[PDB]
């Protein structure tokens, strides 16, 4: 599994200079997901006078 | 008691050189037998006079 950062909020909103506050802003999202892997497998004959 | 082995059995067979497996063949037999001994015994008498 690994992170997926979504997308950065919007965090500042250029205020007016007399509030003693800031103001909130929409979150960002991380989307924790993840993914699996494939295996490859075969197999193959012979014989033992045929092969020396 | 003693072995008796009776007779090897046959185990090869000449097979085909094409095959992965051999044949099987027959068993032989061991016959752990016993035996006992006996005993052999008798007295004979004296006088002690008579024999001085």
């Amino acid at each position: 599994t690994y992170m997926k950062i979504a997308d950065y909020g919007q965090l500042g909103e250029y205020t007016c200079d007399a509030k003693c506050d800031a103001e909130f802003g929409e979150p960002g999202n991380i989307r924790h997901l993840e993914g699996k892997t494939y295996d490859y497998r075969g197999v193959f004959c012979f014989n033992r006078k045929n092969l020396q």
